[PDB]
C-alpha cells in the first residue's frame, strides 16, 4: 500500500524502500551532497578504514515493516565516489574505480551503514534505462534485479531518519574489518545522455536480524583471529 517510488532523500541520507512485484522505486533531486556528510568523508584520510554513519535496528525496523520486505537505501551523486568519467567507459566494462564506498558494517554486535575507504576498490556501473513514464528510468545491477530512478531535480528533499535507522555520532575512522558490504549491493548508474542526468551512485543494504548479525560478528571474530595468528 506504499507508493510505487520512495519520496527524495537528501544525498547520504537513508530511506526504507521495499519491492514492489521485485521492483525497488527510488527517487533523487539535484542539490549537492550536505557539508555535513562531505565532512564526514573527508575524515577517511594497506587495508580498508571506515567511519559509521548509521546504526540499524532491525526490532524497530520491524515495527513498520513486520514482514522484513524493506532494504535500507543511500544514494550519492556519482563524483562523490569516484573521479572517472563514466560515460566515457568501455561498452563492454562492467565495473568502475571509487574512491569511497557507503556500504554496511557490524561491530558490537550491530548492523551499521559506514563510509569506507583505504583500499583499491570498485563497484558496478550500470546503466539506466528510459521508459513510459517521464523522468522514471529502470536499472538492474547484481543484487538488486529491478530498480526505478525518478530524477525528480527542483522537489524537496528529506534528512529525516526512519524509525529503526539512527545517527552515528563522532567522526573517528575504525578498521572496516573482513565482512564490510556483506549485506550490501551497490552501482553507479548511468542516465542517457539526453537526458542531462549527471550519475548516481546507490547503495542498497539487506536489514540483518540479530541471528544475522551475531553470525556476521562470529565470522568477523574469527576472520580477525587467523589474520592475527597468520603474522610472522
Amino acid at each position: 500500500s506504499n507508493s510505487s517510488v520512495a519520496a527524495p532523500m537528501a544525498f547520504g541520507f537513508p530511506a526504507l524502500a521495499a519491492p514492489g512485484a521485485g521492483t525497488l522505486g527510488i527517487s533523487v533531486s539535484g542539490e549537492a551532497l550536505s557539508a555535513a556528510i562531505a565532512d564526514i568523508f573527508a575524515a577517511l584520510k594497506f587495508s580498508a578504514w571506515g567511519i559509521a554513519l548509521y546504526g540499524i535496528l532491525p526490532s524497530e525496523i520491524a515495527k513498520d515493516d513486520p514482514n522484513m520486505m524493506s532494504k535500507i537505501v543511500t544514494s550519492l551523486p556519482a563524483e562523490t565516489v569516484t573521479n572517472v568519467q563514466v560515460s566515457t567507459l568501455p561498452l563492454d566494462q562492467a565495473t568502475v574505480s571509487v574512491t569511497k564506498r557507503v556500504t554496511d558494517v557490524v561491530k558490537d554486535t550491530r548492523q551499521h551503514i559506514a563510509v569506507v575507504a583505504g583500499v583499491p576498490m570498485s563497484v558496478p556501473v550500470v546503466n539506466a534505462k528510459p521508459t513510459r513514464t517521464p523522468g522514471v528510468f529502470h536499472a538492474s545491477f547484481p543484487g538488486v534485479p529491478s530498480l526505478t530512478v525518478s530524477t525528480v531535480k527542483g522537489l524537496p528533499v528529506s534528512t529525516t531518519l526512519p524509525r529503526g535507522i539512527t545517527e552515528d555520532k563522532g567522526r573517528t575512522a575504525v578498521p572496516a574489518g573482513f565482512t564490510f558490504g556483506g549485506g550490501s549491493h551497490e552501482a553507479v548508474i548511468r542516465f542517457p545522455k539526453e537526458s542531462g542526468q549527471k550519475p548516481v551512485y546507490v547503495s542498497v543494504t539487506d536489514v540483518l536480524t540479530p541471528a544475522q548479525v551475531k553470525q556476521r560478528q562470529d565470522e568477523e571474530k574469527r576472520l580477525q583471529q587467523e589474520w592475527n595468528d597468520a603474522h610472522p
